[PDB]
């Protein structure tokens, strides 16, 4: 029941974020929620290129990085580029068939697409540092620690994908597949993509933040300052990002959107928080392996470990969720001079 | 069965282009098919905004238009703004899980992407030239002619995102669904895909350039002249889209890619020749209604069923269909300047 032309002449500015009347007309002359005509805007004002940053000096500081060294640098580096993989497809393929609203089904689109440039840029890092790119892009989707992460955060984007498949063809109810039975619930879509939106803003706001401090405290050092820049452009980009999963997950909590999903947000409420505190768990176990070999100058397992609370504490805040941790002041404050 | 990140460490260099293994990691090291890195390359380097371009005097231009002028003007822009709210979202909503390989994945995200550029153009446009944009935006979906096309054209897309999720979830076989019999052929899901590609490269390379003869006219004319240099930014990224789908179709056609693919094209041959047909003969009907109430210097009802002629013969060759129409020269080379 998907169309990507929807015949019926409807009032866009009342549609639903999302399980409405699938867009027909792209139009721009007016939005339900601005927030994302902004975000559209700052995403197409910030494009840049990983071509125009010099990474040419980056292969000899990766060369003299003691072994340790290199290994946090290519693991983080890893991380990254698992985690954009999944960013530059998912959005696409899980969100678009939902969306109601133009400004938000073309911010997603605009998101999905400067995630690709990213997924581009840590190609043109690996290739300009270490000799055969292939042995890192091949330890990303085997590597042990690595692929536990991807499990669970790709898990959200399938589920949800799964379900809207069976949604379009049957739509609700209680159906008949090869003699099985398959309860189709709106509710329980709905649930599906909270939760994955949930995920999502975890991911751009937590995990690669963590990342983030990684890279950066090699530039603090003057080292792999190539791949430094490129982070910056990354993270200015990533700020716009998880404001974008912030405002849809606020809004959808208010009720302002969906009355359903509001009280949908609130049986979800406790789910949530311990989505985030496990992911941010699976933070603190990605920096002993991070730091499983020794630590570097301005960068250490317990460093990270009090950032990760720091970072976690103000993202759950901001979607509504009960802070996890202490209340701390920044552990790493230079990193403020990179975001 | 679809999965945002795949956990295979599979060869992506032999992969084929769809229906292989999801892309689990994005890289931009290597690719099977250097033309999809050519085309996203070439469209990065072209990126542009709207509001880069002056339409502040078609407005003047637009009020001085005889009525039946204006309604040739603005039925054309209804038409592409139809026409690219399809392919804003298509592309990835219909592509996208099906695609095995990354270079395509990406140019597949980057091809919507540039398209959202083109409908945020077009409303730059008419909310620069008429004082309600809404009734323009709004008889797009309500047009009678304009309705026609949108049905065939989504059509294409909409039955294989359908088949599509009947693959996913089912796989091949016959399966009962409340009672019901439904055959999953992974050979008719690669039917939908070759027809529907055939369908969207018609659409890019015949119906749009159809259009940007008429933008074209004024410009000849020394009118909407802010109009026609969008449109002239909006043509040299139709050509490489319509370079994507030209490649794709040869390379199904082929069997380089997918054996089955090589017989699957020869069953489809004059299915594809008649769909090719019958969107030229609707061109040609548009014709009648661009010029209901009257002609203008420079193109009318003839001269522009000669150019869908001329074109159509261009394209379909180029996809290895026969002409269905005599050799004839380019009757508008004024147009080639814009070109
Ligand atoms: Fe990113
Ligand atoms: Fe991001
Ligand atoms: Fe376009
Ligand atoms: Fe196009």
């Amino acid at each position: 029941a998907y169309t990507t032309f929807s015949q019926t002449k409807n009032d866009q500015l009342k549609e639903p974020m999302f399980f409405g009347q699938p867009v027909n007309v792209a139009r721009y002359d007016q939005q339900k929620y601005d927030i994302f005509e902004k975000l559209i805007e700052k995403q197409l004002s910030f494009f840049w290129r990983p071509e125009e940053v010099d990474v040419s000096r980056d292969r000899i500081d990766y060369q003299a990085l003691p072994e340790h060294e290199k290994h946090i640098f290519i693991s983080n580096l890893k991380y990254q580029t698992l985690l954009d993989s999944i960013q530059g497809r998912s959005p696409n393929v899980a969100l678009l068939p939902l969306i109601s609203i133009p400004e938000l089904e073309t911010w997603v689109e605009t998101w999905a697409f400067s995630e690709t440039i990213h997924s581009r840029s840590y190609t043109h890092i690996i290739r300009n540092i270490v000799n055969d790119p292939s042995v890192v892009f091949d330890d990303i989707v085997t590597n042990e620690q690595i692929q536990k992460r991807a499990e669970g955060i790709s898990s959200y984007y399938d589920e949800l994908i799964e379900m809207t498949s069976y949604w379009h063809l049957l739509g609700e109810g209680t159906h008949t597949v090869n003699g099985k039975t398959v309860t189709v619930s709106l509710r329980e879509l709905k649930k599906k993509l909270y939760l994955c939106l949930m995920s999502v803003n975890a991911l751009e706001a937590i995990r690669f933040y963590v990342s983030f401090a990684c890279s950066f405290a090699f530039a603090e050092r003057e080292l792999m300052e190539g791949n430094a820049k490129i982070i910056r452009l990354i993270a200015r980009d990533e700020a716009l990002h998880l404001t974008g999963t912030q405002h849809m997950l606020n809004l959808l909590r208010s009720g302002a959107d969906d009355p359903e999903m509001a009280e949908i947000a609130e049986e979800c409420k406790q789910e949530c928080y311990d989505l985030f505190v496990q992911a941010a768990q699976q933070e603190k176990d990605w920096a002993d392996y991070l730091f499983r070999d020794g630590s570097m100058i301005g960068l250490n397992k317990d460093i990270l470990c009090q950032y990760v609370e720091y970072i976690t504490n103000i993202r759950m805040q901001a979607v509504g969720l009960d802070l996890p941790f202490q209340t701390r002041s920044n552990p790493i404050p230079w990193i403020n001079t990179w975001l």
